[PDB]
């Protein structure tokens, strides 16, 4: 599983579940096309989205939408969402897991990066 | 002051200087006009971005280059920049605080907001 | 398994391997006594601290080293460690993950707590 | 002023009022010997602890009660406090700034250290 996203609620100390995640990739116009979406998990994690041939070298945004996660919620956010913007396999490929630790006025994101 | 960002280093445990910072405005037919621009201070600080006056309700995008920042101290971090997106003064004007805090594969925003 | 301790790596993008970490629960007169240690696997977790019988309700200090493992890496750190203090099991027994993400001048800590 | 110690909030994106944090100083017999104390202002910040003359080299502990912060908001947090414990001074003197990032379960700290 080339790229996992994993997303964790600092408020209630539990995975963030049910949070929609979409994933693009810069094209050569430098517009953003769509690559996979998805929703994460009990486990706060979303995987399967791509394939270890479909995620080629590129620059990838992974956009996940923490409003409507802290709406549901009943809670007041800041964000319209948290955008994490990377490029990948520059030094060939590579697990990619992106986490974020959401609050309603901060967030916190991080890239482990291991390799197979 | 009514938007001012901060950038700091956790690795140097630092202000982050000379940090290229973008603001963007979403416009009603939904494309990104530039706002303002600048570079933090040797406090890494920004200020003096806008006006009260100028700054009306609405979408605002903060873009923080923080791949070039790391890049001028040798390193290839993992993102390519630090986005912020934010609904601003839908209550009524208020002061933002939005601040960074850097590592090579990491990042955390927070904002401050209060009402003067 | 009530308690795993996990340690990412904000500098380099992975998970802090052997890291050490100690385990503490507050006695009678108010000092701390050693309950478990370990150190970090390959993938930055330690597991198998503690059982459901041992892990009653109590305050629990884990502290993580954090500065041997900066200093094994040849960077210069802030902190002597990281110490997380809780309650645990105050509304019954839970699943606690306890997770760090570490810069050299900075870390932040979040609990991710289950109900099995 | 040679410590400050400032907290936020980031379930609201606000400074953290009244925070009470005591600091301590590691003496020539390993133990804790209270230094200073104080409580957060109205901007979240703790100015006055100490003074460039009696903030000598060793090793500081600041510990930031978090708890009864969160408690006076209804809530029943994680963390019974955030401690940061740090070697000061030992390159020559210093200005350190602790700050810390408060949620219900979860918080981050970084150190902003300045030489004048
Ligand atoms: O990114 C983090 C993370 C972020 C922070 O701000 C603070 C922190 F302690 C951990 C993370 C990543 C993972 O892969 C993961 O499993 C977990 N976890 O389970 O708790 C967390
Ligand atoms: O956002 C933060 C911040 C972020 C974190 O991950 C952890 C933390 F303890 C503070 C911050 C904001 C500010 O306005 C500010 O002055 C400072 N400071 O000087 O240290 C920091």
């Amino acid at each position: 599983c080339p790229l996992m996203v994993k997303v964790l609620d600092a408020v209630r100390g539990s995975p963030a579940i049910n949070v929609a995640v979409h994933v693009f990739r810069k094209a050569a116009d430098d517009t953003w096309e769509p690559f996979a979406s998805g929703k994460t998990s009990e486990s706060g994690e979303l995987h399967g989205l791509t394939t270890e041939e479909e995620f080629v070298e590129g620059i990838y945004k992974v956009e996940i939408d923490t409003k409507s996660y802290w709406k549901a919620l009943g809670i007041s956010p800041f964000h319209e969402h948290a955008e994490v913007v990377f490029t990948a396999n520059d030094s060939g490929p590579r697990r990619y897991t992106i986490a974020a630790l959401l609050s309603p006025y901060s967030y916190s994101t991080t890239a482990v990066v291991t390799n197979p």
